[PDB]
Parts: C-alpha cells; sequence; structure tokens
C-alpha cells in the first residue's frame, strides 16, 4: 500500500513495475522534463477515460491534457523541473474529453532523477 501524498512516495514507486503501478489507489503519470508521457497507470485512466496503453509517448500539456496548460499546473511543473525541487500539491478540474472532474494533484520528481511524477485523485 502507498497513500496519495506520502512523504516518500517517490521511493516506493521507484521500486514498482507496471502491474504494481496499475494497482495504486490514485492516478499516477510519469513525465519527462518536456512533459512527454513515460508511464500512465490504470487508476488514472479510470479518472480520465484515456487508454494508458496508448497515451504513452504523447505530450501531456500540448495534446492529452490541454486544460492543464496554465500557470496553475504546467507553470508549476516547469518551475519545479527548473529547480530540481519538484514537489507540489493543489486542486484542479479536468474537463477535456471528459465530464468536468474535480481532482487533487501532487507532482514530484522521480528518483530516476530524469522523470517526474504527476499524481491525481478525485475530490
Ligand atoms: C484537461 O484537459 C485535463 C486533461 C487530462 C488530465 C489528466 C489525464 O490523465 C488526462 C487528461
Amino acid at each position: 500500500h502507498v497513500a496519495f501524498g506520502s512523504e516518500d512516495i517517490e521511493n516506493t514507486l521507484a521500486k514498482m513495475d507496471d502491474g504494481q503501478l496499475d494497482g495504486l489507489a490514485f492516478g499516477a503519470i510519469q513525465l519527462d522534463g518536456d512533459g512527454n508521457i513515460l508511464q500512465y497507470n490504470a487508476a488514472e485512466g479510470d479518472i480520465t477515460g484515456r487508454d494508458p496503453k496508448q497515451v504513452i509517448g504523447k505530450n501531456f500539456f500540448k495534446d492529452v491534457a490541454p486544460c492543464t496548460d496554465s500557470p496553475e499546473f504546467y507553470g508549476k511543473f516547469k518551475e519545479g523541473v527548473a529547480s530540481g525541487n519538484l514537489n507540489t500539491m493543489f486542486e484542479y478540474t479536468f474537463d477535456y474529453q471528459m465530464t468536468p472532474t474535480k481532482v487533487k494533484v501532487h507532482m514530484k520528481k522521480a528518483l530516476s532523477g530524469d522523470s517526474y511524477w504527476v499524481f491525481v485523485k478525485r475530490v
């Protein structure tokens, strides 16, 4: 088990494969520094209606999730990528190619130093 917002969430998830990530209680997306989707779990697809198997490789901010292209989400992502001190939490509404859905979001640098987690749960 691992809870949304856990202080060491990035440690726990670093040890996980696809199946384990698919079993999480919350949506989990891993992005590279450019916002390309590296991983996308089953729980996230349950929130958004995206097929996880097919969004891999797409750009989260340009193509998949344009409603997050804003200072409030994408702006915070780029600030944290640039600082090396991505770890930030906030509320948001997802409303592109889905019923508007209120969520809470947590972004955090992965240990694969290279990538960046985006965590989502319904509120
Ligand atoms: C806004 O358009 C948000 C879209 C979105 C958020 C999260 C996802 O996993 C997929 C699309």
